[PDB]
Parts: structure tokens; C-alpha cells; sequence
């Protein structure tokens, strides 16, 4: 059974996710508009930033 965390409405499903270095919600990388070649030490979602 999986989990639902990000903030489009849909699950992991193997996707890669990023944790909002603030608020601790794990968000669907594709959704946080992050290429797999840079990715941030420190991540903030749109709710916490
Ligand atoms: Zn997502």
C-alpha cells in the first residue's frame, strides 16, 4: 500500500521525491520542477517558501 505526500494529488509509484528541507513533506521531484543532474542540498516546497 502506497503513500500520498506531494502536493499533486498522486503517489510515489517508484517516482524519485525530495524531502522539503522545512516542512519534512516528501514532494515528486518531476513536480518540484528538479533535474536528476542538480539537485538542491536544501529543498523548499511552495507551501514552505
Ligand atoms: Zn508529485
Amino acid at each position: 500500500s502506497d503513500l500520498i505526500t506531494c502536493y499533486c494529488r498522486k503517489p510515489f509509484a517508484g517516482r524519485p521525491m525530495i524531502e522539503c528541507s522545512l516542512c519534512g513533506t516528501w514532494i515528486h521531484l518531476s513536480c518540484a520542477k528538479i533535474k536528476k543532474t542538480n539537485v538542491p542540498d536544501f529543498f523548499y516546497c511552495q507551501k514552505c517558501k
